[PDB]
């Protein structure tokens, strides 16, 4: 399966921290990294006091089952990051979209609850999946469209 990994971080230098993320992501058992995209740099949603985000996207193979990675990715956050509502963030794993699959669950939701909402998301996962289309339907290049969200500077 072909899950998509949207990072953010806004430490102040937090190339480091994705890279290392990064490493991890790739780490993770039965799964590699097939893309990854441009770094961003995006200003943050919340309070304007703090430092920008860098957020980047992963498409990443896996034959692990999504709450699995969800394991994996909460492990990592757990082990490189540290700390809340608003920010600032250490380091935040999300999974985006986890093959076609529609998950709604305690622990998990996918396709994520708010990327629909969410430029930072969606801008580096059009730069690696510019034809993607959701499991119900939706392509993610209307929904860029259609929002109009401002195109990202990269960091
Ligand atoms: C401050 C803010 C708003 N401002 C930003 N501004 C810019 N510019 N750039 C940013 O990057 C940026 N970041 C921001 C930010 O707050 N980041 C948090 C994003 N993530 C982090 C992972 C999960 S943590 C909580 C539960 O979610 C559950 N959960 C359910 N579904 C899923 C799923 N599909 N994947 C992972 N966890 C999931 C788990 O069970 C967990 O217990 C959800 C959270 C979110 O999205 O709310």
């Amino acid at each position: 399966t072909v899950a998509y990994i949207a990072i953010g971080s806004n430490l102040a230098s937090p190339l480091e921290q994705v890279n290392a993320a990064l490493k991890a992501l790739g780490d993770i058992p039965e799964s590699h990294i097939l893309t990854v995209s441009s770094f961003y740099r995006t200003p943050p949603l919340g309070p304007q006091d703090q430092p920008d985000y860098l957020n980047a996207a992963v498409a990443l193979e896996t034959s692990l089952a999504p709450e699995e990675l969800l394991n994996h990715t909460q492990r990592i956050e757990l082990q490189q990051g540290r700390v809340e509502r608003w920010g600032p963030r250490t380091l935040d794993l999300d999974i985006m979209l986890f093959g076609n699959e529609v998950i709604n669950t305690e622990r998990l939701t996918v396709p994520h609850y708010d990327m629909k909402n969410r430029g930072f998301m969606l801008w580096p996962l059009f730069e690696i999946a510019p034809e993607l289309v959701f499991p119900d339907g939706e392509m993610l290049r209307q929904i860029l469209h259609t929002r109009a969200f401002d195109k990202l500077n990269k960091w």
